[PDB]
């Protein structure tokens, strides 16, 4: 029961809604899902073919064994930490990739992650369009920014970006992507801090942003050990986000992975957060479709994450 | 069963005893307990009113919910958590003063705010012991934490050795030293397992006039040494005795996590001090609620055990 | 079940086998096992008499209580971090030792381990002989090298040594031993890396070694958090080791403290790994025999570890 992190009461009427909205990613170029099944997925990231666990890929693989057995890297093991197997000669920590004009690194760590969630291109497209068509310089806030591809998309489009992540290591990775992308001179502020602390302090300062993106994990830790738990804390976070939106704000975008909840729960939370603000809240799932070996052969849907987006419409 | 951490054999009579002794504080300073109940407590720390869990505060709160809700900071979660700041975001630290010593309250990911204000009773004993001493005194403060006792002793003119296994905690204590204006005071900062340090002091023939020790139920030395109060305390107290000066003024043991009785601490202390004369006083250290006005005595909240040997 | 870490299929005949081979050390010079029983052991390491837990010492102690009660240090256990008791007086962190001509430090940490496995002298003797009777300087690889006494034995004998350990702290200890042993100028290359990642990279580089020693724990962690689990990963490890043996290799030596397995399981793994390579695989247990107080007095066997050794013999 939420005692201390409740959203504040707002006046006015709930915004309009579009729900469910299923967003489906196209590859993308350097990424496609080749095949999946038996609790695994087979993905192409540029020159690297990778096998990773995907528990919900319950069905049987449709692409021949020979294609799976030609993978460059296979993630194995059971905390979250495991071991990559490299069955041929592909090796080192990193490899270059590009999505939506932004060059960044795929990276093998002890975790199953590869340094990008390429399905998020659908949201980066929304972001890029919003920045490049705005007739004024925009401020974009990116919370839980990870390897920073959204930050770089926004920076490349002309935004003044503030990227927030509690992990100094992840900030380092994002900065490496910034160099690779040729965006060293772009206005990106790198904030290594707990995300909710940063925004509450921004609220106290009276700071505002035109677009806020937020990608909270189910569980996290702030830079000074502050426990983050999505189901305990999200209502306060979104409330503070609204308090730091500019009068002419273009959007508030929430993405959520790996969570025992429907998009309807993100949706109704977002609708209530934005009570009296007008506009429209669109929510649902973000999915990838299998594309086969050639990348042109549509197959099954693999749902990755939830989203809810407010816009002034 | 304790096989390897037994105290040495002693001769003579057990010291005199005063037991139970209940030591009480009510916060006539930058601290008081406002209210408690339903497994929580409402406290004033200087400019901030804070709400923290207190599982043994089983009774019902006497101050209206509206007041608790109005707190500046609430500690939440299941040991790490998250502080909620309902009015507006608060900075990490805020200045406090107790017994003439200025130090920092601190919001960390834990429930601890950087001070145990009830310990002012033991600080007052210490302050008096040092002040009224004819001679310069050597004070050892084991498991010293944020070091308010170290600063009290330094301010009274003692030569202080502060021992804590945590470099982070030493850092906080040093920050307090600076804020308190005690940078030129003789405080030696030792980052080491406490029992290792005192056994090495014994080997060196070092002595101290006053020893305070605040061991946790479980801890870890600077180099991973496992500390467990019920396995190791008998040996620690025995070594403490071995490093007391001939004219020592006291040995003070404080113990949180109040599962064992003060009687156990008491019988162990008394036996450790066999043949040393003086008196062992033991019991609990408690805070009494003071209400919104700080002047309305309420319920007792017991925080810790203590046992103190003095030549008294 | 092993899906991703199988050794390649080999053709040809399994090497000859000698099994069980029980290797026994009675402790010379600075080490011997005085007595053991009641789940404890009483050992002399140079000038210190030490008591440590030894759960399999189920029998009774045969040396009087007085002698045990005169110990300089006793390890007392939460299980495996604990606390050393020094009953006579506080002991410093380290003390000088020497075995097989190599000077190194005994060390009190929060674990039961004193900085050397002196029973390993039997394998060090095999190694010393192999290096010092060779007609060329041998390349010796030592995986999971710990405090590096084997590395120092090989280097003293004239080998070019590569020492691999994921722990920077352990590498630091080994280097301290190198200094103490007077081997600072010797060709020892200190590698702080996951052992399997290092050897796969060696394989890619086409590198070879004349002798390979590997002492994998049941469970470990690479420098960059890679999970090591002997039962999941050892088959691939040994196969890569084979691929980095020189044509004129003198041996591949596996040691394992995972006592629960039989030496037969290390044996058959090593035999199959070396299929078609000729030579001989000898496997069994490495044991210490109690030496008692005075005279060299043969007592009970304390088995410490498993081993399997391939040689071209
Ligand atoms: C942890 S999530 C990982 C990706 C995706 N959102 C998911 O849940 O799988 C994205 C980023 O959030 C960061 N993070 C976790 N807790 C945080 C916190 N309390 N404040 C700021 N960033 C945090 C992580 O360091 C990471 O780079
Ligand atoms: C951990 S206790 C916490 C306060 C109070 N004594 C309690 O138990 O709740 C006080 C200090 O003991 C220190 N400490 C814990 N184990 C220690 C050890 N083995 N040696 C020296 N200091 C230790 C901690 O770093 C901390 O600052
Ligand atoms: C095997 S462990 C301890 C000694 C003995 N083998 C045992 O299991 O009890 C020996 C060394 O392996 C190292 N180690 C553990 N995991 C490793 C890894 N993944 N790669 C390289 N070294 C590792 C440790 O740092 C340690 O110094």
């Amino acid at each position: 029961e939420n005692l201390y992190f409740q959203g504040m009461q707002r006046t006015g009427e709930l915004p309009a809604e579009h729900v469910p909205v299923i967003l489906e990613s196209s590859g993308a170029g350097d990424f496609h899902l080749i095949d999946s099944g038996n609790g695994l997925k087979l993905e192409q990231y540029g020159d690297y073919r990778v096998v990773r666990p995907e528990a919900q890929a319950l069905w049987r693989p449709l692409v021949p064994d020979r294609v799976w057995q030609n993978a460059d890297a296979i993630f194995t093991g059971d905390d979250g930490m495991g071991r990559w197997r490299f069955p041929k000669e592909a090796l080192g920590e990193t490899w270059p990739l590009s999505l939506l004009g932004v060059e960044f690194l795929g990276r093998f760590t002890a975790f199953r992650h590869v340094g990008v969630f390429p399905e998020q291109i659908v949201h980066w497209e929304w972001l890029k369009n919003a920045v490049e068509t705005a007739d004024r310089p925009l401020k974009v806030l990116n919370l839980f920014g990870y390897t920073g591809v959204a930050s770089l998309v926004a920076a490349a489009a002309g935004a003044e970006v503030t990227h927030v992540d509690a992990s100094k290591k992840a900030i380092g990775w994002a900065k490496e992507n910034q160099v690779l992308a040729g965006l060293e001179q772009a206005p990106i502020r790198w904030i290594c801090e707990d995300a909710m602390k940063f925004i509450q302090r921004e609220e106290r300062r009276g700071s505002t942003y035109d677009i806020i993106l937020t990608d909270p994990p189910k569980f996290g830790r702030g830079t000074h050990g502050e426990v983050w738990q999505l189901f305990d804390h999200l209502p306060l976070m979104l409330d503070i986000c609204r308090e730091i939106l500019s009068p002419k704000a273009l959007g508030l975008v929430l993405t959520a992975y790996s969570i025992r909840a429907s998009f309807y729960s993100m949706h109704e939370l977002m609708r209530e957060t934005m009570r009296g603000a007008g506009g429209v809240v669109a929510s649902g799932e973000l999915v990838i479709r299998e594309a086969g070996l050639d990348g042109k052969t549509p197959g099954r849907v693999l749902s990755t994450s939830l989203f809810s987006r407010w816009e002034p419409k």
